[PDB]
Parts: structure tokens; C-alpha cells; sequence
């Protein structure tokens, strides 16, 4: 009945492991080093948790050793490992290759060592594999769970943004191709999850560092910006709360109606200024210690960019998503409280 989760040291994955342990699952995470495994075991202090070391998901047959050891006990797989940080001049090596190869490696290990034992795979894709980046600001485009990012391998590396979005798109395409080509050989059913920009508190307070890795540094950077910093008030993207994402991953292998589904996890548009506005409304005593409030944002003028049709996703998951204001508030409170400022 064990659950394997790849990339278990990350921002989203630490919340997923929390949820799994809340529900009494035995959990095997993969992390890059013994260092990280040791630190995590001390943070969770839970005997149902263990880690295996996978230093590089891109390398040959990277997940085989896990299934040679645990193949008989792994019933569910959450494939969450894909690069979010990467060298801007190593867009294949650091980004597209590990995204794709990590996915192929996970699925091929299941096929080779546990084709009839693994029942469900839940893969973290992205809003990036559904949306068209250059139409982020186009309200005449409506996206739903069947829409695909049309980026080509030829044009994928326009910039770091298109390249990351292509890494998610190409990896997810390979995932569905595998499931189509192996429906007779392997038992597992695939569910993919497609978060927008993920915000919300770190799973552990102690992991709030001066500079955050990943998407929450958007918030943390604005929170510490000098008062006179120029803040953009134009549409940035869609967001989703990390705790909604984590809850969805676990439902993803539990609920029969999520089999073969792409789940579009966005809950609203924002600009940098909409984030800053929460600072000023919710922590008025600190006004002046970060950039000021300005209600003139795209969002407040009814400008939210390409449209999100995720009614099917919301109906299947059934639970209400966390509103933007709370997600930002909880992120900011955790930082300011850790700093002793509130
Ligand atoms: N807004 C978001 O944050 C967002 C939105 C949509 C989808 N996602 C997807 O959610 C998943 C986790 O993202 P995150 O935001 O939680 O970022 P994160 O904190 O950087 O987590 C990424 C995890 O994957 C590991 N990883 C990445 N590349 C690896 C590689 N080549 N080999 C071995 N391990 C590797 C990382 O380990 P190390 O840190 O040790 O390298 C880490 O454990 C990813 O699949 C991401 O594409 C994120």
C-alpha cells in the first residue's frame, strides 16, 4: 500500500508528503542526496516515511533501483520531480532533458518491475502544458482540460519561459504516449495535475529562508522590496494554493473519476501589484516597509488574460479552492512571523 513520490524535497512535494502522512500512508520519497534525506526525516519525525536517493532523474534507468527494492510494495506513484531551477544557457541539459527523461524513466521502471502492482500514477504537469504563453494576455482564448500548449521542439527555446513550459508539455505528451502504447502491458492509470503559479506557505516554517527557491520568491521578493520599487500592475498569470495542489495529488490516486483526467488547477489572475496590495491591506502597521497599495491593476479593471474553463476539474475534485487573498496572506504571515515582525 506504499506511495512513491519523486522529488520529495520540493515545495509542493513536502506538502504532498504531509497529506499522505496525515492519512496514514507509508511513503517512499526520492531525493538527490543523503543530506536532504536526513534533514527531511528529522523534520517529519514519522516512522511511515523513508527516502531513496535518486541523484539525477535524467540518468539511465534512474528509478530502476527503487523498484528492484520496493516493486512489490508500491501501489501508487506520484511523479512530481521536474526541474524548476536551471541554467539559462543549458536549456536542454538542465530543463527539457530531465523533465522528459525523468518521466520516461519512472514509467519504464514501473513497466519493467511492477507492471501489475502499481495501480495509479499521478504526475505533476503544469498549467504550462495547457496554456499558450504568448496568449497569456489574450481574453479571446479559453483554455480547458483538453487544451494543449502548441509549442514545437523547433521554437521551444525562444526564452527561459517558453523553454520551461515546453519541458512540461513535452514530458506530459510522453506520459500519455506511454499510457496509450502500454495499456495492455501495465495496469496503472494516469492522472495529470496542472497548477498555475503555486503560492502558499512552506510546509515547514524553518524552510523560510531569506531567498526562497521557486515561485514563492515572487511574493518574498516583493515583500522585501524597497518602498520606491517599481511594481508591475499588468496581468502576470494564474495562481493556485500549494495546499490545494497537494490535496489534489492525493485525491488523484484515490478517486476513480480522476482516472485518465487532466486537472486544471488555477484559481485566479494576478499582477505583482495585486500581491503587494495584500501586504498593505492585511499588515497596515508595516506600511512603508514594502511598496505601497495601488488599486489600479489589470485584475481590478476586469482584465485577467486568457480564460480558464476548469469547471470539469472543479466538479471532479469537489472541494473549494483557496482564494487568492488568503493564499497571499498565509504566505506573507509565515515570513513576517518567522522574522519576528508580526
Ligand atoms: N508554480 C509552481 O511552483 C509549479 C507550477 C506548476 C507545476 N509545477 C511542477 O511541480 C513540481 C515541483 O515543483 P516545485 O514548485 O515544488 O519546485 P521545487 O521546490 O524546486 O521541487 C522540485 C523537486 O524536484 C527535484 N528535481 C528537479 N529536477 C531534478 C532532477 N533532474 N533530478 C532529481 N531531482 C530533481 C528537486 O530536487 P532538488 O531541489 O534537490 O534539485 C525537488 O525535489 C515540478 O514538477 C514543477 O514543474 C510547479
Amino acid at each position: 500500500m506504499s506511495v512513491l513520490i519523486s522529488g520529495a524535497s520540493g515545495y509542493i512535494a513536502k506538502h504532498i508528503v504531509r497529506v499522505l502522512l496525515e492519512q496514514n500512508y507509508k511513503v517512499i520519497g526520492t531525493v538527490r542526496s543523503q543530506d536532504k534525506a536526513d534533514k527531511l526525516l528529522k523534520q517529519y519525525n514519522n516512522p511511515n516515511l523513508s527516502y531513496e536517493i535518486v541523484p539525477e532523474i535524467a540518468n539511465l534507468d534512474a528509478f530502476d533501483d527503487i523498484f528492484k527494492k520496493h516493486g512489490k510494495e508500491i501501489k501508487y506513484v506520484i511523479h512530481a520531480a521536474s526541474p524548476v531551477n536551471f541554467g539559462a544557457k543549458d536549456l536542454e541539459k538542465d530543463l527539457v532533458i530531465p523533465a522528459i527523461n525523468g518521466t520516461k524513466n519512472m514509467f519504464e521502471a514501473i513497466k519493467k518491475y511492477a507492471p501489475d502492482t502499481v495501480e495509479r500514477v499521478v504526475m505533476t504537469a503544469s498549467y504550462a502544458s495547457i496554456m499558450t504563453p504568448h496568449r497569456n494576455n489574450d481574453p479571446t482564448l479559453t483554455l480547458d482540460e483538453e487544451t494543449w500548449n502548441p509549442v514545437t521542439e523547433e521554437n521551444a527555446y525562444e526564452n527561459v519561459v517558453t523553454a520551461y513550459c515546453a519541458s512540461k508539455t513535452f514530458a506530459e505528451k510522453e506520459a500519455w504516449k506511454f499510457v496509450k502504447e502500454n495499456s495492455d502491458a501495465v495496469k496503472f492509470k494516469l492522472t495529470t495535475i496542472h497548477p498555475g503559479f503555486v503560492f502558499g506557505p512552506q510546509n515547514f516554517d524553518e524552510d523560510v529562508t531569506k531567498k526562497l527557491n521557486g515561485t514563492c520568491e515572487i511574493i518574498n521578493g516583493l515583500l522585501h522590496a524597497p518602498f520606491d520599487t517599481k511594481v508591475e500592475k499588468t496581468h502576470f498569470c494564474q495562481f493556485i494554493d500549494v495546499r490545494d495542489v497537494a490535496k489534489t495529488h492525493v485525491l488523484g490516486f484515490q478517486k476513480d473519476e480522476l482516472i485518465n483526467q487532466r486537472l486544471l488547477l488555477c484559481n485566479g489572475a494576478f499582477s505583482q501589484q495585486d500581491i503587494v496590495n495584500v501586504f498593505n491591506e492585511d499588515f497596515p502597521e508595516l506600511k512603508g516597509q514594502f511598496p505601497p497599495e495601488d488599486k489600479d491593476t489589470d485584475l481590478n479593471k476586469g482584465v485577467t488574460g486568457c480564460k480558464i474553463d476548469n469547471e470539469k476539474t472543479k466538479k471532479l475534485l469537489a472541494f473549494e479552492f483557496t482564494p487568492f487573498h488568503k493564499t497571499i496572506h498565509d504566505t506573507v504571515y509565515q515570513i513576517l512571523h518567522k522574522e519576528g515582525r508580526v
